[PDB]
């Protein structure tokens, strides 16, 4: 039933060999776990979704990895309660297409639709609407968790078992296997966005745009920013903000199916600077999911710095541009309020995603970035991380001990284990 497979995260780095189970039969998954629990210690088990996490949180070298993608039954969708009851292996793309005809919108979407509900919960994923909607965990009304004792537990965010529910959110698989969840969806009357585009010339302008109160007018906000140019250019951005459109805001051609699923010589001169300002500046543009949300040998790096530490954030950015490591795909956003999950990554503050080409000295440079992020009160994201230390991680998440204590109640014999758990000492 299990196949010895060579696994890696999305970054295609740090491989380890695991016996991978792949079954639609929930019963065989249950017996598998009990089989891991019976054989004493061993290197335990971990669930895996679509493998989109860049790090080592869904591989388990020398142990068992359970592939959850064949558990992809959508059980029910209800437009009146706005609830969706789905297996953990359903992906958000499948969920998005199933839910649209009910006037229901997946409440948190990440940069790719190929992620499982299970993965979305376990990494407590965020998106472009974090400042208005929180993260994925905020919208989960219930989940069924297969715990180390072989029993399936029904968890809810309030009432008893709350502690365990909030340990599972952003718990990277380490409380057990989410089999099934109920999600509350966002009502919508269209599959479209209405978007305002703003272009800044400086980091200080980017920050001001995000501090002037304009952010409250928009449910979705993000920006591509310059991580390469010298200041004051550094941190100039193409900002894209907006909301889901209502049917009366759609052009006529689109009002009958409102919920339809869907370099040159001038380039571095002043004429292109002008083109770039023009084409990035607009009001009330209607856009489908792709145009607005997916507008598009590397090391993905993501951090958030708390809101108040704006000087510190600016400094980190400068260290990056003077580093001699050049990143082109840079996404910036201001996160809103955090949730109660002790290992949830997002906090209110300045979030950035960069992508460095693997080069001589990068490894030791990002270690130095880790220290700055730590010192400035931020954290890195397990979904993006393959290489930080246990000591850095623990200090970045001061509620880790509180989280560890919950995991020890639910998994006393350390039945659930991963490459990340051992590296980050969450085992
Ligand atoms: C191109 C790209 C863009 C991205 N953009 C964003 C973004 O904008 N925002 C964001 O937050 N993230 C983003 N991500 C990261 C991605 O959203 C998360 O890594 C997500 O957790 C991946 O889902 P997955 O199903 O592939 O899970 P995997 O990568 O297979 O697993 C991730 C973690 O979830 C756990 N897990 C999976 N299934 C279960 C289950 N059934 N029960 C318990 N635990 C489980 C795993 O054990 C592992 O710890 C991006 C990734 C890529 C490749
Ligand atoms: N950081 O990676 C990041 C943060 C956010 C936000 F929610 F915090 F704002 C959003 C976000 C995103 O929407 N997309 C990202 N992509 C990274 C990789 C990608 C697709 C989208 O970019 C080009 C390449 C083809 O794939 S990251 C991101």
């Amino acid at each position: 039933t299990t196949t010895a497979t060579r696994l890696t995260g999305w970054g295609r780095t740090a491989p380890s060999v695991a016996n991978v189970l792949r079954t639609p039969d929930a019963e065989m998954i249950v017996k598998a776990v009990a089989r891991v629990a019976e054989s004493g210690g061993g290197r335990g088990a971990i669930a895996r979704g679509l493998g989109r996490s860049y790090g080592d949180n869904a591989q388990n070298g020398g142990g068992l990895v359970i592939d959850m993608t064949p558990l992809n039954t959508i059980h029910s969708i209800d437009a009146d309660t706005k609830l969706v009851d789905i297996d953990a292996g359903v992906n958000l793309d499948q969920l998005m297409k199933a839910a649209l005809p009910f006037g229901l919108w997946v409440p948190v979407l990440p940069g790719t639709r190929q992620v499982t509900v299970g993965g979305a919960i376990a990494c407590d994923i965020h998106g472009k609407n974090h400042h208005s909607a929180g993260s994925f965990g905020n919208h989960v009304r219930s989940m069924d968790l297969l715990t180390a004792d072989g029993e399936i537990r029904h968890l809810t965010p309030t009432g008893e078992d709350a502690e365990l529910f909030w340990a599972t959110v952003g718990g990277n698989g380490l409380t057990g296997i989410i089999m099934r969840a109920t999600i509350e969806m966002t009502p919508t009357s269209t599959a479209y966005f209405i978007a305002d585009g703003d272009v800044t010339a400086s980091l200080d302008e980017t920050i001001a745009l995000h501090s002037d109160g304009s952010e409250a007018r928009y449910t979705y906000s993000s920006a591509w920013f310059d991580a390469i140019s010298a200041p004051p250019k550094l941190g100039r951005a193409a900002v894209s903000r907006g909301r889901l459109a209502t049917v009366e805001q759609l052009p006529a051609k689109l009002r009958s199916e409102p919920l339809k699923f869907d370099a040159n010589k001038y380039t571095f001169g002043p004429i292109g600077e002008l083109w770039y300002r023009k084409s990035g500046t607009y009001r009330g543009k209607v856009q489908n999911l792709t145009q607005f949300y997916h507008p598009l040998g590397f090391l993905q790096y993501q951090f958030v710095i708390p809101t108040e530490a704006v000087d510190e954030f600016k400094k980190i950015i400068g260290v990056i541009q003077a580093s001699g490591h050049y990143s082109f795909l840079n996404v910036f956003k201001l996160f809103g309020p955090r949730n109660q999950a002790p290992l949830s990554f997002p906090i209110p503050g300045w979030n950035i995603c960069v992508d460095f080409p693997i080069k001589d000295g990068l490894g030791k440079f990002v270690s130095e970035l880790d220290r700055r992020v730590l010192e400035f009160g931020g954290r890195l994201y397990t979904a993006k991380d393959s290489r930080t230390t246990a000591e850095t991680f623990h200090a970045m998440y001061p509620r880790v001990d509180e989280w560890i204590s919950v995991r020890r109640k639910v998994d006393p014999l350390r039945v659930f284990a991963s490459d990340m758990a051992r590296r980050l000492e969450l085992l």
